[PDB]
C-alpha cells in the first residue's frame, strides 16, 4: 500500500500520468491518486454548443452541433423571428445540459426573448465547425431526398444517419456514444469532487512510535478501516488507526 | 446476410467496411454493394511539419489508433522528407499516405520513395489535435533535458505508452499491434475460407 | 521472453552502423551513425525505447555501452541493462546491402532499403511469416493474458438492482459476473442466480 | 423559518462577536449554521 503510493509518487514525478490510470495501476483508491495529481506544481469543454440557420428549397432550417463530439440536432422553422429562435433554445436547452452556448452576430439571435431565454435557463452567451457540419448535412439530405415527401422527414432522416449511422475517428464510433462517453467522465469528475471535499473537512492529531506525544495537525485524506492516510509538509504517510485520533476542524 | 446488408445500404447508405464487420460478410462482396448503387483502413498514415523553437519537426500519424511519431529535422527539403519516409515504410506496414499542399510534400525524390514502396498518395482534423497534445507534452517535461530532440523523444515515449485515455482505456502502442494483428487474422481467414 | 532486445555495432565501407535486434522474431532496425560516442547511443537506445516496449536490453562488454549516457537513459526508461544471433543478422544484413547496392546513391538508403527487404520481404520458418507478423503476433498475445486478467475485476466492478417474483421493490446493489443476451448473472450475499434482462438495471452508481 | 433568524445572528456576530450556543439558543437557529457562523470568523475560535 505505501510501497503503491512510493511508486505512484516516483512514477508521476518522471511521466506526469493521470490519476486514472495511477489508479488502475498501482491499486490506490482515486481520491489518493486525485490528491497526486493535485499536488504537483505543473499540472496547474463539454457543456458548449453552436447554433446557426441555412437555407434549404426555400426553407429556414436552424442547426445546432455539441462541438466536443459533433452532435447535431436540427429543426425547420417557419419564419426566422426571435421567438421561433427562442423556443428551439429553450427546448434544446431542457434536453440536454447547455452551459455555453456561442453563435454569431445575426438579428435574431440578439433579441430579447433570446435574452430572457438565456437568464431563465442559465446560459451564458458569446458571440463570434458549424459550417462544416451544415455541408455534410446538406450532402446527407441530398442524398437520400427521393425516400421522402416533405423536406422534414428529409432533415429528421438526415439527422438520425449522420448521429447513428457514420463511424469514424480514432476508436470507430459514431457521435452519440462520444457525446455519452464524454457526458459521463464529467458526470464521474464533479461526484469524486464532492467527496473530497467532504473527507477533507477534517483533521488528524496522530502519535508516532516510540513516543508519547502527539504530533501536529495533519490533514486527513483516506479514512480506511485499518489504516489512515494524511497530509503533512507536502509528504503523504500512512498511520494505523490505533494511533490516531479524527476531530473536526472549523477552519474556513 | 448478403440480403441484410443490401437492405441495410438500400436504407441507410452504408460503406464496405462497416458492413462486412457487422454481418461477417467478404469484403468484395459489400465491395460490389456499394459499387452497384448509383447514389454512391488499417494502413493509413497521415504527415505533417511544424515548428518549434527554430526547429522543424516532423509528424506521422497512425490514424486508427493514435499512434505517433515525430523526427527533428535539419532543413524543410525534399531528401530528408523523402529518408523519414522511407524510415517510416521500414519499420511499419504503411499502404496509404495522406499530405496537404504542402512544399517539399510535391517533390521528386519523395515521389521515388513512393514508388519504391508502392504508397497511394494522397493531398488534401486528427493531426492538429495530435499536435497539440505534442505540443503541451514538450512544454510539461522541458526542463529534463538539456536538447529540444532528446525533449521530442521523451514527449513520444511518453504520449505512446504513457497516456491511457480515451473511451476503451487503452494505450497508443496496444492499439495499434491489437488492429493490426486481428487485421492479419481477419485476412488469413478470408483468404483460407 | 517477448520483450528481450540485444543490440550491437558494425563497420561497413568506413562508417559505424549499430544494429538492434528482436530475438524471438528476428525482428532488426538498424541505423548509421556519424560516430561512436555514448550520446548518439544513447540517442539511439531512446528512439528504440520510444517505438517499441523494450524492458531487457543485452550488450557485449564495449567502449559506448558502458557509459553514464546509456545509464541514465536506461534508468529514466526502465530497460534492465545486462552484459554478456547479432553477428549473423549483421552477415545476412551485409548480404542484402550487396545485393541491392546498385539501385542507391548513399549507403544510409541501402541500410533502410536492406532493413525493409529484411523485415517484410524474407517469409521463412515454420508456418511462413515473415519478421513482422511474427513480433506482432507475440506482443498481442503475450498483452492479450496481463490485461484478460485485470479485465475480469474491470468488469465485476458494476452494480446491478434487480427484481424477484411477486415483489414491487427493487432490491440491493448485487455484483454483475456476465451479461448474456436473455439473462444477466448476479452475485448477492455470495449466492450466484440468475435473473431475465428485463428485471435488471446495470449502472456504475457513482456515489 | 429561521432565514431571517440566519440573517440576523450574522449581524449580531459582526457586532459583538458572540459564541455559537447563545446564538442557537437565542435565534431558534440549528447547531450546524451557528458553528459555521462561528467558523467563518476570523477573530474568534469556536470551543
Ligand atoms: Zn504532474
Ligand atoms: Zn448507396
Ligand atoms: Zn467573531
Amino acid at each position: 500500500f505505501l510501497d503503491g503510493i512510493e511508486k505512484a509518487q516516483e512514477e508521476h514525478e518522471k511521466y506526469h500520468n493521470n490519476w486514472r490510470a495511477m489508479a488502475e495501476d498501482f491499486q490506490i483508491p482515486q481520491v489518493v491518486a486525485k490528491e497526486i495529481v493535485a499536488q504537483c506544481p505543473k499540472c496547474q469543454s463539454p457543456k458548449t454548443w453552436q447554433m446557426d440557420c441555412t437555407h434549404l428549397e426555400g426553407k429556414v432550417i436552424i442547426v445546432a452541433v455539441h462541438v466536443a463530439s459533433g452532435y447535431i440536432e436540427a429543426e425547420v422553422l417557419p419564419a426566422e423571428t426571435g421567438k421561433e429562435t427562442a423556443h428551439f433554445l429553450l427546448k434544446l436547452a431542457a434536453r440536454w445540459p447547455v452551459k455555453h452556448l456561442h453563435t454569431d452576430n445575426g438579428d435574431n439571435f440578439t433579441s430579447s426573448a433570446v435574452q430572457a431565454v438565456c437568464w431563465w435557463a442559465q446560459i451564458e452567451h458569446t458571440f463570434g465547425v458549424v459550417e462544416s457540419m451544415n455541408h455534410q448535412l446538406k450532402t446527407i439530405i441530398t442524398q437520400i431526398r427521393d425516400q421522402a415527401e416533405k423536406i422534414e422527414t428529409a432533415v429528421q432522416m438526415a439527422v438520425l444517419i449522420h448521429n447513428f449511422k457514420r463511424k469514424g475517428g480514432i476508436g470507430g464510433y459514431s457521435a452519440g456514444e462520444r457525446i455519452i462517453d464524454i457526458i459521463a467522465s464529467d458526470l464521474q469528475t464533479t461526484k469524486l469532487q464532492n467527496q473530497i471535499s467532504k473527507i477533507q473537512n477534517f483533521r488528524v492529531y496522530f502519535r508516532e512510535g516510540r513516543d508519547q506525544q502527539w504530533k501536529g495537525p495533519a490533514t486527513l485524506i483516506w479514512k480506511g478501516e485499518g489504516a489512515v492516510v494524511i497530509q503533512d509538509g507536502q509528504d503523504l504517510k500512512v498511520v494505523p488507526r490505533r494511533k490516531c485520533k479524527i476531530i473536526k476542524d472549523y477552519g474556513r
